[PDB]
């Protein structure tokens, strides 16, 4: 494989780490290639859930559990880390919760949460790479809890970083708050595309295309899909009780990614730089509740 940039794997991985039989499992976790019997069934499905009250409480409680733990991952992000250290503090920060960490096991995603740094645009492996002055890293975070998964990740800076990086994590952010706030009742999912593709572009950006914005409640991927990227032909309108992510991913360069050998991590072709954040939403009668939502600041990570 010719890798696209400066980072490798750093192999091998610590020894998967153990879930206590306490804490409930989704259907993949014990399946023997991490596929998901619940999720296949509504695959190619394009029909919307509406939430029920009680499915509410739900995905307001994975979701502001999923919050917390991305917060203990905030809070260890500099230089000499490992991203495995990390994802040790998560895994057990989502036990802690009485949670599953959801990224484990899926489709045999061998972590508790995927770390993407630099070139990475999502889905990152968490591994024996400590991080480097410079850097940037997301986090994404996903935790299942009595029946609901929980969805979100920001872009961290590793000590000081360059005016480039500065720029793509803010642009980034600008471009997810952007099409949240064109999120309420009525608007096609299609739409958002158009609004973060105009923002990303008018900066230099492009945006990934083969990575979606998804439905999640009991199932972690499920209708709608909803790409970042300008004239798509996403299928369905917006309505009260609906649930979903936005995870636009922006790049210094091309939009084109590829798979590494271990077959999750992403990677941009050109080798420059990705970020990504993304929240799951809540669509209301007057708009959308940001159900991963920072509760004790105003402001994402990298702003501090
Ligand atoms: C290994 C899968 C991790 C997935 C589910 C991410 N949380 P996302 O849905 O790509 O944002
Ligand atoms: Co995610
Ligand atoms: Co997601
Ligand atoms: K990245």
């Amino acid at each position: 494989y010719r890798y696209t940039g400066k980072l490798r794997p750093h192999y091998p991985l610590m020894p998967t780490r153990p879930v206590p039989s306490y804490i409930q499992r989704p259907d993949y976790a014990d399946h023997p290639l991490g596929m998901s019997e619940s999720e296949q069934a509504l695959k190619g499905t394009s029909q919307i859930k509406l939430l029920s009250s009680e499915d509410i409480e739900g995905m307001r409680l994975v979701c502001r559990l999923a919050r917390e733990v991305l917060d203990v991952a905030a809070g260890m992000i500099k230089p000499g880390v490992t991203t495995e250290e990390i994802d040790h503090a998560v895994h057990l920060a989502c036990i802690a919760r009485n949670c599953y960490p959801s990224p484990l096991n899926y489709y045999n995603f061998p972590k508790s949460c995927c770390t993407s740094v630099n070139e990475v645009i999502c889905h990152g492996i968490p591994d024996r790479r400590p991080l480097q002055e410079g850097d940037i890293v997301n986090v994404d975070i996903t935790l299942y809890r009595n029946g609901y998964h929980g969805d979100l990740n920001e872009t961290f800076f590793v000590g000081e970083v360059d005016d480039g990086a500065r720029k793509l994590v803010q642009t980034t952010y600008e471009c997810l708050m952007q099409a949240i706030d064109a999120v309420k009742p009525g608007v096609r999912y299609r739409e958002l595309g158009n609004i973060i593709q105009k923002h990303a572009q008018a900066n230099g950006f492009s945006v990934v295309r083969s990575y979606c914005g998804h439905g999640i409640h009991k199932l972690m991927h499920t209708a709608p899909n909803v790409p970042h990227y300008a004239k798509n032909k996403a299928v369905g309108v917006m309505k009260s009780g609906h649930v979903f992510t936005i995870e636009p991913m922006i790049c210094e360069g091309g939009w084109q990614d590829e798979t590494w050998p271990d077959g999750w991590t992403a990677v941009t072709r050109d080798g420059k730089r990705s970020a990504q954040f993304e929240h799951t939403l809540l669509v209301t009668d007057t708009g959308c509740e940001i159900l991963t939502r920072r509760l004790d600041s105003a402001r994402p990570h990298f702003m501090s």
